[PDB]
């Protein structure tokens, strides 16, 4: 009933706001010229790169890795640091959706392991605009076009996320509904390898009819908004492909490559 429904879709607000620093809000402020305290570092290029990585310097230190390699590969290891950071952030997150702990353990590894990367590219389209994607929480700005001179390899990973961002973008979701389609996106049961799909799916076509729910009431003006977001969850399955066989390349192509542990094991054997 609809009561539970919105309860469903408090509950996961709530924790969504608890789960993840960088809510769409708070970056669409910092992107437009709200909050005054400060307005981000742009790098749009190579010397602009430096000074941004030499104030970071003028900071403490923080172990990630300071340079004495290729930029292309610095900024490709960045990216995937602050993707750990934020494989931590969802599991957390996913932890709140109710139902999910009480699945078998393996499945929700299985979950985790699939729907890791889908969230981290929805949530990466809050901080990125047609021109640029915002960086270390905010402080920072790197342009589209910049992140597009990289070598080719690297020169062109983040391209089909903008393309993907300025399309999802324009549904003008908000917060509440990302917390709620983030939460369908978990609960797939069509992911490789699970034991148990009847639960999986008992709890995701709740989520669907609370995300409706979502929908309709926060943006009644907008036509078949839930049909055109359901859709978006192809591109993004997309996005997450095309990003594994960029993966391979470079395995197959780099002198060495070097994955986080936690990458590692979301990466083993995936689509
Ligand atoms: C926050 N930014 C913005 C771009 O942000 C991202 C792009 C791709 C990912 C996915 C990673 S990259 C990989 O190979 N595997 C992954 O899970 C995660 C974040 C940066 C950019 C440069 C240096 C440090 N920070």
């Amino acid at each position: 009933e609809s009561a539970d429904l919105r309860a469903l879709a408090k509950h996961l607000y709530d924790s969504y706001i608890k789960s993840f620093p960088l809510t769409k809000a708070k970056a669409r402020a910092i992107l437009t010229g709200k909050t005054t305290d400060k307005s981000p570092f742009v790098i749009y290029d190579m010397n602009s790169l430096m000074m941004g990585e030499d104030k970071i310097k003028f900071k403490h230190i923080t172990p990630l890795q300071e340079q004495s390699k290729e930029v292309a590969i610095r900024i490709f290891q960045g990216c995937q640091f602050r993707s750990v950071e934020a494989v931590q952030e969802i599991t957390e997150y996913a932890k709140s959706i109710p139902g999910f702990v009480n699945l078998d353990l393996n499945d929700q590894v299985t979950l985790l392991k699939y729907g890791v990367h889908e969230i981290i590219y929805t949530m990466l389209a809050s901080l990125m605009n047609k021109d640029g994607v915002l960086i270390s929480e905010g402080q920072g700005f790197m342009t589209r076009e910049f992140l597009k001179s990289l070598r080719k390899p690297f020169g062109d990973f983040m391209e089909p996320k903008f393309e993907f961002a300025v399309k999802f973008n324009a549904l003008e979701l908000d917060d509440s509904d990302l917390a709620i389609f983030i939460a369908v996106i978990i609960l797939s049961g069509d992911r490789p390898g699970l034991l148990n799909v009847k639960p999986i799916e008992d709890i995701q076509d709740n989520l669907l009819q609370a995300l409706e729910l979502q929908l309709k009431l926060n943006h009644p003006e907008s036509s078949q908004l839930f049909a055109k977001l359901l859709q978006k969850m192809t591109d993004l399955r997309q996005i997450v492909t095309e990003h594994v066989q960029l993966l391979q390349v470079i395995k197959k192509t780099e002198t060495d490559m070097s994955l986080h542990p936690l990458l590692q094991e979301i990466y083993k054997d995936l689509y």
